[PDB]
């Protein structure tokens, strides 16, 4: 979570890039696992020494309804803009592109990805 992250985050020595992660969507610890070097470069993470240690640290440890859906991953904030775009019931989530997801107005990187890897999931199961 976005606390839980910031202390997870001191405990590494890393407390300095919880502003730039949390400002790309990088803001929950359980959806942090997916992500990659690439992401923490965007995010601000350059070093990569604190790259490393970082992802090393992440190593160790059907849906009715959109609104459903997005309330799984904690995206409930969007159900919105997912239903006026038209992707309005799971059979229309499961067929979006990144460019989809992007052009409906989920900019931030780290939303992004927990939506599109979410859907891999949901599209598999239906």
């Amino acid at each position: 979570g976005s606390e839980f992250m910031g202390a997870w985050l001191r405990a590494i020595g890393l407390e300095r890039y919880e502003e730039g992660l949390v400002h790309n969507g990088w803001d929950d610890l359980e959806f942090l696992s997916d992500i990659t070097e690439e992401d923490l470069e965007e995010a601000g993470v350059q070093d990569p020494a604190h790259k490393r240690l970082l992802l090393d640290t992440l190593q160790l440890s059907p849906f009715r309804t959109v609104s459903e859906w997005l309330e799984s991953i904690k995206m409930q904030q969007y159900t919105e803009h997912f239903m006026v775009a038209g992707y309005t019931a799971i059979e229309k989530v499961v067929q979006m592109s990144n460019e989809d997801i992007k052009r409906i107005g989920v900019r931030l990187p780290g939303h992004q990805k927990r939506i599109a890897y979410s859907l891999l999931g949901l599209k598999d199961q239906v």
